């Protein structure tokens, strides 16, 4: 039922109905000369929607708003992206000129700068330091310590159970470490620990990249993350 890689071409979106009002949004890119897809999610707040992560750049994130308009038909009015890759913050313009507010943390903000990202407008205040969560209209947004990258964010949508753990959670599929040129390997498994301390109530956990599953999404990629560890 998930959408996978195989289905979707390169400039294309799907929306995935996970509960009322949350679904995630799935796009593709080509990568290191195969295609790799890419996750976000949605969230209804009232008769406005929330967006997590654009769709993996400018072409793909048109098509996003255009498939949230044919298949929910209210307005995207907010943005957070999760951190600072291309995956994550490719697209902040076209949203910007859809007239979202787009959001990051500083740390995001920041990192996007130096490495010639886009950069979302509005600044999240209060997710610096490792265990730090924020309210963000039907999400929460936790920052559990350097990950993925130093800026990684997760997502929480306490009406669904639904963890959003974004590029610092992989799916069961990948058994081998991918992009770590960002990462924090040493901290890595620790703040996923804080994730399963934070929100061990979670029902379905989406990876930034792939197929979702539950909390044991979690314990995999601390596998994944300590054999390449041990390379
Ligand atoms: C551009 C993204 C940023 S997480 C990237 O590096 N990717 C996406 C899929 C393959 C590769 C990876 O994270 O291993
Ligand atoms: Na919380
Ligand atoms: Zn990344
Ligand atoms: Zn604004
Ligand atoms: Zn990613």
């Amino acid at each position: 039922e998930y959408p996978t890689v195989s289905e979707i071409p390169v400039g294309e979106v799907r929306l995935y109905q996970i509960a009322d009002g949350v679904w995630s949004h799935i796009a593709t890119q080509s990568f290191d000369g195969a295609v790799y897809p890419s996750n976000g999610l949605i969230v209804r707040d009232g008769d406005e929607l929330l967006l997590i992560d654009t769709a993996w750049g400018a072409k793909n994130t048109a098509a996003l708003l255009a498939e949230i308009e044919k298949q929910i038909g209210l307005p995207v009015t907010r943005a957070v992206s999760t951190h600072f890759h291309d995956d994550r913050v490719g697209g902040v313009d076209v949203l910007r000129a859809a007239g979202v507010a787009t959001y990051a943390s500083p740390s995001t903000r920041r990192l996007a700068e130096v490495e010639g990202n886009e950069i979302p407008t509005h600044s999240l205040e209060g997710l610096s330091s490792s265990g730090d969560a924020v309210r963000f209209g039907p999400v929460e947004l936790f920052y559990p310590g350097a990950a993925h990258s130093t800026d990684n964010l997760v997502v929480y949508v306490p009406s669904a159970s639904v963890l959003y753990g974004g590029c610092a959670i992989y799916e069961l599929s990948r058994t081998s470490a991918g992009n770590v040129a960002d990462a924090d390997l040493a901290e890595w498994p620790t703040s996923i620990e804080r994730i399963q301390q934070h929100y061990p109530e979670a029902q379905f956990v989406i990876p930034g990249h792939g197929l979702p599953g539950g909390l044991d999404l979690l314990k995999h990629t601390t596998n994944v993350v300590k054999a390449h560890t041990n390379r």
